[PDB]
């Protein structure tokens, strides 16, 4: 299993503009288009992102292209962030995938706010960090996805996804 397959499981694939769990306009593999209420603002962002008039719909290829960009941007963002990088560097390969996942879902800024949890992961206190991470809006809003990520940080294996 790799980060791509992991995220594809967590986000799903949708070829037509859709609303995410927070009610935002999204397309493809979890690609946020806008936080704006206007479907029109969304279709506009979409066309700008793809480079064609899409009329709210994209091909598999287009979705995968966006996905490749988003994962790359997530990784580079972690590597450039002063709070994130040291954590990332301290982790093993699977746990690294877990942090990429959180950053892809909630942005760098959002993850950087998990001060205490970050400190625990850095210290390799797996159990403690898992309990701390669960005390968040993140966990309460998307509990099954959060549990999958949390288990990944906890165990250092792909067990939570081997099911799926």
């Amino acid at each position: 299993m790799n980060v791509f397959e992991m995220l594809r499981i967590d986000e799903g694939l949708r070829l037509k503009i859709y609303k995410d769990t927070e009610g935002y306009y999204t397309i493809g593999i979890g690609h946020l288009l806008t936080k704006s209420p206007s479907l029109n603002a969304a279709k506009s962002e979409l066309d700008k992102a793809i480079g064609r008039n899409c009329n709210g719909v994209i091909t598999k290829d287009e979705a995968e292209k966006l996905f490749n960009q988003d994962v790359d941007a997530a990784v580079r963002g972690i590597l450039r962030n002063a709070k994130l990088k040291p954590v990332y560097d301290s982790l093993d390969a699977v746990r690294r995938c877990a942090l990429i996942n959180m950053v892809f879902q909630m942005g760098e800024t959002g993850v950087a706010g998990f001060t205490n949890s970050l400190r625990m992961l850095q210290q390799k206190r797996w159990d403690e960090a898992a309990v701390n991470l669960a005390k968040s809006r993140w966990y309460n809003q998307t509990p099954n996805r959060a549990k999958r990520v949390i288990t990944t940080f906890r165990t250092g294996t792909w067990d939570a996804y081997k099911n799926l």
